Parts: structure tokens; sequence; C-alpha cells
């Protein structure tokens, strides 16, 4: 309006690049998946690919190649947060 500002860190860290080893690593983690909680992994990339949102979960190949670091970075929370956790009940 008549005045306005702007320094709020979400758009300089909106998402980071992935580099080939962490396509690779994710890929590591996403085969320790059992199959049950594998099919979950596929959902992931429909939430990026409006183009794959009507497609089979076992029809759609993930190619690491032609998807966003975005996507990769919601991939990888999955799996980290699958295997592993961060908590300190008491």
């Amino acid at each position: 309006g008549s005045s306005g500002s702007s320094g709020e860190s979400e758009e300089e860290d909106k998402c980071k690049p992935m580099s080939y080893e962490e396509k690779r690593q994710l890929s590591l983690d996403i085969n320790k998946l059992p199959g049950e909680k594998l099919g979950r992994v596929v959902h992931i990339i429909q939430s990026r690919e409006p183009s794959l949102k009507n497609s089979n979960p076992d029809e759609i190949e993930i190619d690491f190649e032609t998807l966003k670091p975005s996507t990769l970075r919601e991939l990888e929370r999955y799996v980290t947060s699958c295997l592993r956790k961060k908590r300190k009940p008491q």
C-alpha cells in the first residue's frame, strides 16, 4: 500500500538443489521400505506432478533424473521420519 516491507526467510530457502548422491541415497532408504509403506512414496510424487495424479501407483516409475529437487526433499522426509524420528519422551 502506501508502505510495504520484506525480509521473510521463506522465499530464500524454498527448496535447495539435490545432488546425484542425494537422489541415490534416497533410493537406498526407499529400497528399505516394506511393501505396504513403499506404495505411499509414489503418492508424494503425485503431490508434485498433476500429470501423474490420475495414474496407478504401480504404473509410476520414480525418475530422480526428471523430478524436481523439492519433490525429493519431501520423499527424503518420509523415509528419514519412517526409519528414524526425533523425540525424547519421559
